[PDB]
């Protein structure tokens, strides 16, 4: 409570210890960090927002979230939005952003995953979910997250956005799907690529972005980001991440192996390499990103990228 | 009257076929007649192995799920896009082209593509805050409710008409069907019609003189198009198919009109029935949409369409003659 306080005075430092929050905060981690973000931008005053509407959001949002779920739970959307927060006063995007937009990508970020079952889109249309014929096959996840994250705003004492204008309502929500959509993983590629081509292009003073496509491009990468950055995390924080992940992907791999089905990458108990999948994955994914957005933001995602790298350097060293 | 129904049946394969006609003589239930006529004409029971009970129980169950309150976006609606569909698919610019699976899908969207239409626009429905707006995040919201409806219905009792198919040909015919039916959404025809257009003026054509497509992305876009086009087909019909079509859509747009101007809504274009031109739209329509859309087609299969398009260009004219 006091140590609770103590612990989110590290809310702008990359790095913030989440899972001690989680506890001390009896399991309410989303809410405690997206209401200190709140008072830490002044985003309350600025839009309106009554303070006992948005606790009463946050607890409901967050509940929303599965405790069963080992990686996609309330721990892992507080994160999201704690990371997202701190990438959005990389110096080098200083004036870039207006409210509305750092609004939207923070409650983009809340949201991003809510009520996930803790199984991948492709397991979902292949056992002919609900959710995959609700949505056709395409980022079935990322749409109901959405839909549940606004769905919830409808609830009593629950709209946070009440004083906001019917425009200004409207802009938001644009964004805020535009951002979720984007960390459907089967649109990584293109979004790196969209990135590179604004790095090569990138003008600056400071990175200067006149139109709205570019804009919201770099939030979508930015949340992608913070969705890919647990292996940019100090190695204690990152380890625990990786435990999780894998407990969750070996819970569907058990799942498709009692249904009779093909088990999924990384998902088999029996056959699993846990270090070798994290240093292909930062080799092939997660690299390539926050190499990507470093060059945008030069230099200030260096401590960022550095840690990163000390991470991969430690992953391979335990594989004989 | 059963008689009478076949007789006008045997049309089936006509453009400008009688379809209100056979609403009424089927007992409002066109869709089931014409889509059964055109699975036996297409011998596609035999082909897929669907039994022809699954086959009824299916069409009676969506066709029931097209509202019968809505002036036009309804089983009659659905019943000539399919119909307008399976006489596109047999132009001579695409004999021996497409597969029965193919055939199939382009098909079974059309029957599906408007299903549980409620007879409102996707902006309506965004700028009302509806639930189905809510549950797809304002993106392609009716064409993803149609799609999610006409799947969900195969799951009913003996209605599965895919059941015989291989888990490749299900799966390849979903995909197909969702890649067709999303392209019915106007805000993408521009693109869309832009993206034919480059076909048209890069377009390969073999040694007996069809379409050359071999990839999926040449080959699902002709059919995009194709349903795309039998959706926006009313002003290429006989003038008096195309005027009660009109007659339809203007009593939907206005009856939308009269809900937004109640909740104090800036009225959607053509919704106003204190202040409609019912037969300038109607040019506008055809310059802007119809006709740009309709001769692109016509170039891409020259000139199987001619006749179609000679019926476009004289329905214009008619109604541009109703102005002065
Ligand atoms: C801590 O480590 C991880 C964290 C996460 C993932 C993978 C991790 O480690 C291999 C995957 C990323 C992913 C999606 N498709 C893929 C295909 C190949 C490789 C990775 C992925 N996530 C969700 O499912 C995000 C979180
Ligand atoms: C027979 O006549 C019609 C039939 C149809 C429409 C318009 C017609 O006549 C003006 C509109 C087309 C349309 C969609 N958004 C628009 C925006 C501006 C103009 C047209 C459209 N439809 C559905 O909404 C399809 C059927
Ligand atoms: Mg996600
Ligand atoms: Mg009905
Ligand atoms: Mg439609
Ligand atoms: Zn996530
Ligand atoms: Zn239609």
């Amino acid at each position: 409570e006091d140590v609770l306080a103590k612990e989110l005075e590290d809310v702008n430092k990359w790095g913030l210890h989440v899972f001690r929050i989680a506890e001390l905060s009896g399991n309410r981690p989303l809410t405690v960090i997206m209401h200190t973000i709140f008072q830490e931008r002044d985003l309350l005053k600025t839009f309106k927002i009554p303070v006992d509407t948005l606790i009463t959001y946050l607890m409901t949002l967050e509940d929303h979230y599965h405790a069963d779920v080992a990686y996609h739970n309330n721990i892992h959307a507080a994160d999201v939005v704690q990371s997202t927060h701190v990438l959005l006063s990389t110096p080098a995007l200083e004036a870039v952003f207006t409210d509305l937009e750092i609004l939207a990508a923070i409650f983009a970020s809340a949201i991003h995953d809510v009520d996930h079952p803790g199984v991948s889109n492709q397991f979902l249309i292949n056992t002919n979910s609900e959710l995959a014929l609700m949505y056709n096959d395409s980022s079935v996840l990322e749409n109901h997250h959405l839909a549940v994250g606004f769905k919830l705003l409808q609830e009593e004492n629950c709209d946070i956005f009440q004083n906001l204008t019917k425009k200004q309502r409207q802009s938001l929500r644009k964004m805020v799907i535009d951002i979720v959509l984007a960390t459907d993983m089967s649109k990584h590629m293109n979004l790196l690529a969209d990135l590179k081509t604004m790095v090569e292009t990138k003008k600056v003073t400071v990175l200067l972005l006149d139109n709205y496509s570019d804009r919201i491009q770099v939030l979508q990468n930015m949340v992608h980001c913070a969705d890919l950055s647990n292996p940019t995390k100090p190695l204690q924080l990152y380890r625990q991440w990786t435990d999780r992940i894998m407990e969750e992907f070996f819970r569907q791999g058990d799942r498709e192996r009692e249904r009779g089905m093909e088990i999924s990458p990384m998902c088999d108990k029996h056959n699993a390499s846990v270090e070798k999948s994290q240093v292909g994955f930062i080799d092939y994914i997660v690299h390539p990103l926050w190499e990507t957005w470093a060059d945008l933001v030069h230099p200030d995602a260096q401590d960022i990228l550095d840690t990163l790298e000390d991470n991969r350097e430690w992953y391979q060293s335990t594989i004989p």
